[PDB]
């Protein structure tokens, strides 16, 4: 129907728990660090070469200890955000056991929803710490500009500025973490991922979250009508800038030597698009 019942309710907050309890980084907190009103010491930032090797002292032990010290700064980088991408997907496969249905889906179906949906989820969360002028790291304790990424060699300074145009978009539907937490259990439940073996139960479970979403969105912001179209029209957004951006890997991948991909994230590319 068009009202919320009791058990649509009960799973809307589920969903929202799970996300709270699985992902350290929420949209509240990070816009408070963001703001600045919440305290007077803000994020360092890391803006040119020279506050970045500042940053990196502080990282030596986990760079020497993978290894990652001498490679290039570009390397560096998107190394650190390699394994912050393998941290949040650990975080989004335990926040998948909370979607009523996914436990219950064979392991293989399990494992292709998360492996096309982690990183549509990622950028989705992603733009929580973005603003117009850069990105929250370490756990809201660095601040890396929009401008320094943009200024890397290429290709390294193609891959955030995509994400940070649809980051923009995206944070002016004015969403909280509430209406976050389903918009990314629906991403997760997309029944239309190649090789899924369930397509029919996959699509009920999908139908059940995307419902209570719909619903969720005209009680939480009845005032933005078609806040649930646009919403849809932003998963279909991030599939195309996660198609892209798994093409742009295999290209840097293939002509970068010394760039090497986290395992973890090369079975998740493998085979992708
Ligand atoms: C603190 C640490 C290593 O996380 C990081 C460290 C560095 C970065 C990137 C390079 C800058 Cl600083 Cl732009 C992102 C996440 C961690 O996970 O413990
Ligand atoms: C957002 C993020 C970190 O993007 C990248 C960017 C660079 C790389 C490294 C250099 C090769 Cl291409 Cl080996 C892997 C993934 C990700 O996909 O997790």
């Amino acid at each position: 129907g068009s009202h919320m019942t009791a058990d649509l309710k009960s799973l809307a907050k589920r969903i929202y728990e799970a996300y709270l309890k699985n992902f350290n980084m929420n949209k509240v907190k990070a816009r408070v660090i963001l703001s600045g009103k919440a305290s007077n010491n803000p994020p360092f930032v890391i803006h040119d070469m020279e506050t970045l090797c500042m940053a990196e002292k502080t990282l030596v032990a986990k760079l020497v200890a993978n290894g990652i010290q001498n490679k290039e700064a570009e390397v560096r980088i998107f190394h650190c955000c390699q394994c912050t991408s393998v941290e949040t997907v650990t975080e989004l496969t335990e926040f998948a056991k909370a979607i009523p249905g996914f436990a219950n889906l064979d392991l293989n179906d399990q494992v292709t929803l998360l492996k096309y949906g982690v990183y549509e989820a990622i950028f989705a969360m992603l733009s929580s710490v973005m603003n117009k002028d850069g990105m929250l790291v370490a756990y809201g304790n660095g601040f890396i500009t929009r401008e320094f990424l943009k200024s890397l060699r290429k290709p390294f300074c193609d891959i955030m500025e995509p994400k940070f145009d649809f980051a923009m978009k995206f944070n002016a539907l004015e969403l909280d973490d509430s209406d976050i937490s389903l918009f990314v259990a629906a991403i997760i439940c997309c029944g239309d991922r190649p090789g899924l073996l369930n397509v029919g139960h996959i699509e009920k479970m999908q139908e059940g979250i995307v419902h209570v979403l719909r619903l969720h969105l005209q009680s939480n912001h009845p005032d933005d009508i078609f806040l649930f179209p646009k919403l849809l029209q932003k998963m279909a957004d991030l599939r195309q800038l996660v198609t892209e951006h798994a093409q742009l890997v295999q290209i840097i991948k293939k002509t970068e030597s010394d760039a090497a991909l986290h395992p973890l994230l090369q079975e998740i590319y493998r085979d992708m698009y």
